[PDB]
């Protein structure tokens, strides 16, 4: 990921926020020159992404993780709101469309997790903890995340690199900016959010 | 990326549907073993997937197209509907949340394309298409987009293999699933319609 300086973020915790706030990341290793990835949910510990641990599981029946054992380096792709940019909503012309998003790379070493059982209850805690009503397990579930145990392969991430993409618009002119902002504020509010705090500070 | 054999696709057209559906993509490049990945939009050409040819564009300024000159082997990540699925939804315990989405990982050899403005031109009718009104590029912005491509490469996929994951809940029992499809008819209704398409044929 390349990030060109007006799609940069403009705090460091911005970054942080992404990854928290969109859990179900990619998991891409390089087996031997090919790209493999997992799609899988992804919890932060610590306050900023890089030098953070990443913590995630994977089914043991996806091969996948037997290309951890050595702990090579891996990316972490956290994905953000995002949506297409059609020059209809631009109403200028000349134009071109685009792609608003934003995300996070994080680049580091795998290891695998021995602590399955904590790292499992602490990605319910962490999904379940904005909803309203939060979801619970109770002791009977918990018996059952015992029981799935073996089933399942939980790891770590140490990042040693962090990239972050705002691709939000700036590079518009402020009257086009402020159209599409309007756009997204129906169709994708999430996005028009995103927007808005991509401008502060 | 493993696919239980209950989240394979039905029908061989879902994976071409999906790819069309979902453009704005992850190309992911093995740089000397270190995973690197950029999201842009990418379309298809062909019937199928598998034995088809993708073609994308990225940033002139974005270095990771310098290691496509060798012609090494990316992986395309095309991603459609997902979403979070709560045992708050299920109404039923013992239970353990997980994630509901589809995708599409194409794996094959990357080339430069030297026909950069019909891979562009192509990718603005392709997503103006569904959209109604759809812009048409005025005389002047063709002309705009001439004017762009010193600053952008183009390339070509030739897909070699294709997986495609349809996680949508099979693992659950009817009346379990029939919850979660009420559920994301509100909350998501693109997932709600993902599911109703799996399981035909
Ligand atoms: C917010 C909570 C959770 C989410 C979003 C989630 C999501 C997922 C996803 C997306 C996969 C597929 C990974 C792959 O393709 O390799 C998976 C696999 C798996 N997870 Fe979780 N999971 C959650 C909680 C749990 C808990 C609490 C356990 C308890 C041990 C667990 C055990 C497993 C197992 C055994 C598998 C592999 C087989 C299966 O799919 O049932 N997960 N999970
Ligand atoms: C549906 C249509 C289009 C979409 C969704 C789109 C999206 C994108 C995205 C996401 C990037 C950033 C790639 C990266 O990070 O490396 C990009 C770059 C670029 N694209 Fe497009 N694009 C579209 C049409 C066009 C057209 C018609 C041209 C005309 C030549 C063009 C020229 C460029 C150029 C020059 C760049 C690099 C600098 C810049 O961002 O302006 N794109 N495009
Ligand atoms: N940044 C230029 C070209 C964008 C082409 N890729 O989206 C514009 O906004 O007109
Ligand atoms: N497939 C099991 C465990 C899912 C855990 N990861 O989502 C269930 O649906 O209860």
């Amino acid at each position: 990921m390349f990030v060109p300086s007006y799609y940069a973020a403009a705090r460091p915790e911005q970054a942080a926020e992404l990854v928290r706030s969109n859990p179900f990341a990619l998991v891409v290793s390089a087996v031997d020159g090919v790209p493999v990835a997992t799609h899988a949910p992804v919890i932060l510990e610590g306050d900023a992404v890089e030098g953070g641990t990443l913590l995630g599981h994977m089914n043991r029946a996806n091969p996948h993780w037997r290309s951890f054992a050595s702990s090579p380096d891996v990316l972490v792709v956290f994905s953000g709101p995002h949506g297409y940019v059609s020059p209809t909503v631009y109403a200028t012309d000349p134009a071109a469309p685009t792609w608003d998003y934003a995300a996070v790379h994080a680049t580091g070493r795998v290891e695998l997790a021995e602590d399955a059982l904590d790292v499992v209850e602490r990605t319910v805690a962490a999904l379940e903890a904005p909803r309203d009503p939060a979801w619970t397990p109770t002791p009977a579930s918990r018996e059952y995340f015992r029981a799935l145990l073996p089933g399942v392969v939980a790891f770590r991430v140490r990042v040693r690199t962090e990239q972050s993409m705002f691709k939000l618009s700036q590079e518009q002119p402020a009257e086009v900016y402020a159209r599409v902002r309007e756009a997204f504020a129906a169709d994708n509010p999430g996005l028009a959010d995103l927007m808005d705090r991509s401008l502060e500070h």
